[PDB]
């Protein structure tokens, strides 16, 4: 499987015509209409564990995204979840112009870059819990960012892993009092496989890296071991709400 980039310069199924659950019903990402979302009292404060503690990451280039491996060294849990989630992994999706790097919209509205915070239900429509940060180019460089930023040229090619300097993953996020306003709906992970086992959570604030740090992706890693084809919209197409809604915080 590919995404529609790579089909263009390939030495692959293209996201239309991925198999498994990918051409069912209850698919992400979609654009979310603000208005048509309803207020849930339900959706209460997310509450983090292990987002303070600086590690030294593993972050790998899996030929799809680049990836941090999280190995249950944080979890999450409140933000209207049934039980806590551990984290199992990181990773983006994006491109190099600002309106066609997010793999969610709100209200038409595309991003530069989405980040997914990947977690497991700790013991379904709900067995995996992403959270999805938007991002988008703001005045300044995103100094938590940096070390992730700084990695990126060690990990060029598919299969390259490297060692991050210190760093936590509250670093890249929004300051916490920013992340009570959330949308939330039930969907699929947006590769194949695509199984429908998934509660996403899109925060309405948006993180904001320089313009270097976003086109720093796209400039040094690379789709194939042979570095011809540079990593860049590797975003799913909007699928269809359909009868499903999207709620609030
Ligand atoms: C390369 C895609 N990997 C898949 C399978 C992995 C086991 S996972 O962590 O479940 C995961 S999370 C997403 S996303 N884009 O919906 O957040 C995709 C993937
Ligand atoms: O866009 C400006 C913002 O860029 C990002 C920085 O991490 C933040 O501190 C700053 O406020
Ligand atoms: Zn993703």
């Amino acid at each position: 499987w590919c995404y529609e980039v790579q089909a263009e310069s390939s030495n692959c199924l293209v996201p239309v015509k991925w198999g498994g659950n990918c051409q069912k019903d209850r698919q992400s990402p979609i654009n979310i209409v603000t208005t048509k979302a309803k207020v849930d009292k339900k959706l209460g404060r997310f509450f983090f564990s292990g987002y303070d503690k600086k590690q030294t990451w593993t972050v790998q280039n899996n030929g799809h995204s680049v990836m941090m491996l999280l190995e249950n060294k944080a979890s999450i849990s409140g933000g209207g979840l049934p039980a806590p989630y551990q984290a199992k992994q990181l990773h983006l999706h994006w491109s190099d112009l600002p309106y066609k790097g997010s793999e969610h919209s709100l209200d038409g509205e595309h991003f530069a870059m989405e980040m997914h915070i990947v977690h497991e239900k700790e013991k379904p429509e709900d067995e995996i819990a992403v959270l999805a940060f938007l991002v988008e180019a703001g005045t300044q460089v995103n100094e938590g960012f940096q070390p992730l930023v700084e990695a990126l040229s060690n990990i060029p090619k598919p299969e390259m892993s490297t060692t991050m300097a210190e760093s936590s993953l509250l670093d890249l996020l929004p300051k916490e009092e920013k992340l009570r306003h959330y949308f939330r709906y039930l969907g699929s992970l947006t590769t194949p496989t695509c199984d429908e086992k998934v509660v996403w959570t899109v925060f309405r604030e948006p993180i904001q890296l320089h313009r270097e740090q976003i086109l720093a992706f796209s400039q040094k890693l690379y789709y194939d071991k042979e570095q011809t084809v540079s990593m860049k919209d590797n975003v799913r197409p909007l699928q269809q709400l359909g009868q499903r809604t999207v709620i609030k915080s």
